[PDB]
Parts: C-alpha cells; structure tokens; sequence
C-alpha cells in the first residue's frame, strides 16, 4: 500500500525519491530492511524506510 512520511527526505542522487513531511508514497518493494522502492510526485525511486509511517 501507501505510506505516510514523517519526515522530508532531501533525494542526494538520481535515483532516490524526494518527498515532504505528510507526503503519500506507494510502496513497490518493501524486502530490504532500509531501503525501499516507491512512487510519489510523479517520480519513482528508493527511499529510506525510516522515514515513514503506514497510515493513520
């Protein structure tokens, strides 16, 4: 499903996705314990898991 971001992730390459604090994230591979596959704002990349929250 989707997840929430608790935090804005500030993306440091192509490739990493970019989001803000509230921001939804679909979730396309959640297998490695830190790092995550996901799609928001039109884009899709990896982001850190610990950044977010499944929904309220």
């Amino acid at each position: 499903g989707s997840v929430q971001a608790l935090f804005d992730f500030d993306p440091q390459e192509d490739g990493e996705l970019g989001f803000r604090r509230g921001d939804f994230i679909h979730v396309m591979d959640n297998s490695d314990p830190n790092w995550w596959k996901g799609a928001c704002h039109g884009q899709t990349g990896m982001f850190p898991r610990n950044y977010v929250t499944p929904v309220n």
